[PDB]
């Protein structure tokens, strides 16, 4: 149609937990943006990594991406690439821009845990209650059998286990020491960093956004109730035609009820903060980031092809 989208550098769209660039080969992550982005001129590539897995680490996400990004680099003829990574995508993402800084022009993080999950410590509580350790075994055994399959290529490099430890709060604190960030705040202070850092004389553009439609807006006897603003309240038909709408409230719940503030049902504003943060605005739950469950969205959640379309236009203009 036009070159809105066209940045100088090709965009490699990154995926998080559970994540592959095709479920089952299927059903797109990115539902419907890489045609769109595509479509207003830009050069897209969607990364196919571990959808349970650790991102530092021999078998990790990050040198997975880091090998993707090469042969992205070698079939375009491009020198560097913009990486716009959602949830533990965004990780990763920073993963690539702080061991090969000279291969990136840009990281945008999309509702990413660069603090961690509370659910993901909640989670991981859960596991511990049982003494005997074997729900670990057995849970860990279906989540990486369900990443195996799922994956668009049956990747058996599956590590449910890890890849929970690697989301919560506790680990997200140790892996921001080892890979410092000059878009990162103080640990603590819900405060993000600088809009760009200069790595062994590379500069990087930083970028980030959140959703926060799931809000704390009652509590009583020290339980606090949420309300998802996403949607117009009870009726509205997202709620019935996408099974995730209902489930990132819940988690939501739990998580406002961890001291986590408002959230997408899975990371806290203050998590995602990294960079030149566009918005924390938006009355998206987690998967509405990403234009998930086949579209639908609540009534009140703003266009997310049109937010990330809209990015790609900003880092065009930005000389990216
Ligand atoms: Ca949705
Ligand atoms: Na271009």
């Amino acid at each position: 149609a036009d070159n809105y989208a066209a940045t100088r550098y090709p965009i490699i769209l990154v995926h998080g937990l559970t994540g592959t660039d095709k479920y089952a080969g299927v059903l797109e992550y990115w539902y419907g943006i890489q045609e769109d982005l595509q479509q207003r001129g830009a050069t897209v590539y969607v990364a196919n990594l571990s959808g349970f897995q650790s991102d530092d680490g021999p078998n990790g996400r990050g040198e997975q991406l880091l090998a993707y990004v090469k042969t992205v680099l070698a079939a375009t003829g491009a020198t560097k690439v913009n990486l716009v990574g959602h949830s533990q995508g965004g990780l990763t993402s920073r993963y690539v821009a702080a061991v090969a800084p000279d291969l990136v022009a840009s990281v945008t993080t999309i509702g990413t845990p660069h603090r961690g999950s509370e659910f993901a410590d909640f989670v991981q509580g859960v596991l511990a209650y049982d003494p005997t350790g074997l729900s670990s075994t057995v849970i860990a055994a279906f989540v990486n059998v369900f990443g195996i399959l799922t994956s668009s290529s049956n990747n058996t490099n599956q590590d449910a286990l890890a890849a929970l430890k690697t989301l919560t709060t506790a680990q997200a604190a140790t892996y921001n020491q080892n890979y410092p960030s000059a878009g990162l705040g103080a640990p603590g202070s819900c405060q993000t960093g600088a809009p760009t850092e200069t790595v062994g004389g590379n500069t990087h553009l930083l970028y980030s956004w959140a959703g926060t439609a799931i809000q704390p807006t009652i509590s009583v006897f020290g339980v606090t109730g949420a309300t998802d603003t996403s949607t117009i309240p009870l009726v509205d038909p997202a709620n019935a035609l996408d099974p995730s709408t209902l489930a990132l409230f819940g988690t939501g719940t739990v998580m406002v009820n961890r001291g986590s503030g408002q959230n997408d049902g899975v990371v806290s504003k203050c998590s995602a903060l990294y960079g030149q943060v566009l918005s924390t605005s938006y009355k998206w739950n987690h998967l509405d980031e990403i234009n998930q469950l086949l579209g639908v969205r609540g009534a009140n959640a703003e266009d997310p092809v049109a937010v990330i379309r809209t990015h790609a236009n900003r880092l065009k203009l930005a000389g990216v």
